[PDB]
This record gives structure tokens, sequence and C-alpha cells, in this order.
């Protein structure tokens, strides 16, 4: 049984790095900033929350998060992660019959093309899923997250999902670096914005990077488009506030912060 579980590709086997000091605020931090609104991304969030809840000693709550992920899909290789997490959670809760049932579901979907493996499968969807999980867990995971999306992009250079993941990963990693420039700095965000034209989050990142390279006027256009569609709250306001602060538009910056609260 344990041999089977270790072969799964899911939050329980991805060695997500979360140090103790991050623990107390992680769940809120994850929920406060939903970068995309499509259902597959929301399923990813519920899976990550289940894992985090388990680590906080909250197995009952962890299971409920997995059932929420299950229910959303109820309305494809992208169920493998949720099922793998169920198998682990039921194993932990001492419900082995149910764990076996979920292992069976996985094995079934992995019953190859010629996928060599019994319980895992190489595919860009799961590489993307691993990347999004790493991205949500904070800094120590960012290089791995970037590498995950890179792996997808190598084979599918125009993939909307991994272009965005790579771009956000590169941006966050860029932040850690000592400031000032590098050629094609704007390239990954531009590509991500073109491939994901309905995402305001990546537009604000692009706007901030543009502003940083003395292209504040072009940057402001992207800020405005983002804000025009942000029915998708809420962390977008924080980044937009920073843009206007740097510009010198204090009234706008302040209203955006009040909205972020």
């Amino acid at each position: 049984v344990k041999d089977s579980l270790e072969q799964l590709r899911c939050h329980f086997t991805w060695e997500l790095s979360i140090d103790d000091d991050e623990m107390p605020d992680l769940e809120n931090r994850v929920l406060d900033q939903i970068e995309f609104l499509d259902t597959k991304y929301s399923v990813g969030i519920h899976n990550l929350l289940a894992y985090v809840k388990h680590l906080k000693g909250q197995n009952e709550e962890a299971l409920k998060s997995l059932k929420e992920a299950e229910n959303l899909m109820q309305e494809n290789v992208r169920s493998l992660v949720t099922w793998g997490n169920f198998a682990w959670m039921y194993y932990h809760m001492g419900r082995l019959a149910e764990a076996q049932t979920y292992l069976d579901k996985v094995e079934n979907i992995c019953k190859k093309l010629s996928n060599p493996f019994r319980y895992r499968m190489e595919c860009p969807e799961i590489d993307c899923e691993e990347g999004w999980a790493l991205l949500k867990c904070g800094g120590k995971n960012y290089e791995r997250a970037k590498a995950c999306f890179e792996k997808v992009l190598e084979v599918d250079p125009e993939n909307p999902e991994s272009s965005a993941g790579y771009a956000i990963s590169a941006y966050r990693l860029d932040g850690f670096k000592l400031a000032t420039h590098k050629p094609f700095s704007l390239l990954p965000l531009r590509q991500a914005v073109r491939l994901n034209p309905d995402n305001g989050y990546i537009k604000v990142l692009l706007a901030l990077k543009l502003q940083d390279e003395g292209q504040e006027a072009e940057g402001e256009k992207y800020i405005e488009e983002a804000l025009a569609n942000m029915s998708s709250q809420t962390y977008v306001f924080r980044y937009a506030a920073k843009f206007y602060r740097r510009k010198g538009s204090v009234d706008k910056a302040l209203e955006l912060l009040k909205k972020a609260l």
C-alpha cells in the first residue's frame, strides 16, 4: 500500500517546502491571492489547502477540502492529483478500503498509452499542477516551480497555462535579486499576457516591470485594463497600488489599498 502511495504524483509526494514560520499564515495567504478564476486552478487550490490542513493536524478539514475539489470536477488526467491526495488522506485516517479505491482510479487512468508506470504518468498537465503547487508555497520552491513550467514550454512553447506559470515564477525569482538592464526582460510576461488575455494579475506584473524599465506610460495602460475587469479581486489592488505610488498618484494608490483591505 505504502509502496503504491509513494509512486503517486501529488502534494503528498512533491516535497513542497514549507518552513515552520510560514505555517501559521499559509492557508490565508493561499486564499487571499487567487491568480486565475478557471475551475482547474480552483481545484488546485483545494488540493493544496487539503495538504496544508493535514500538516496543521486538521485531517477532518483536509478531507473536506478534497471533497470540494472532487465536487467541482463533477461538473481527464487532471483528476489524478485529487485522487492521489484522497489515497494519502484515507491512508492517514486509517480507511484503507477507501484509499485502495482511489489508488484503483489512478491506476486505471495510468493504464498507459505506453506510460511505463503503474501509478504516475508523465504529462504536461501534471507538470503544470506541480508547478502551481510549488508557486503557492513560497520562495524556497520558486526555482523548482520555474523548472516545471519550463519543462512544459520546451515541448509546447505556446502553451497559455505554462507561459503564465513561467512568467510569474521568473518575476518572483527576479525580485530576490539585487536591483540593476537584462535583455528580453519583458519577454515572458508579454508572451503570458498575449496567451492569457483575460488575466489581470499578469497584466499588473507586466505593468510593474514596464514601469521599472522607464516605460511607465505603457505600464499604466495594462494597469487600467486589469482594473477594468477585476471583478476578480483582490491582491491585484495591492500591486496596482504600488504602481501608482511609484508614479506619484497618491490618491489612486490610497484608494487601491483601501480596496485591498
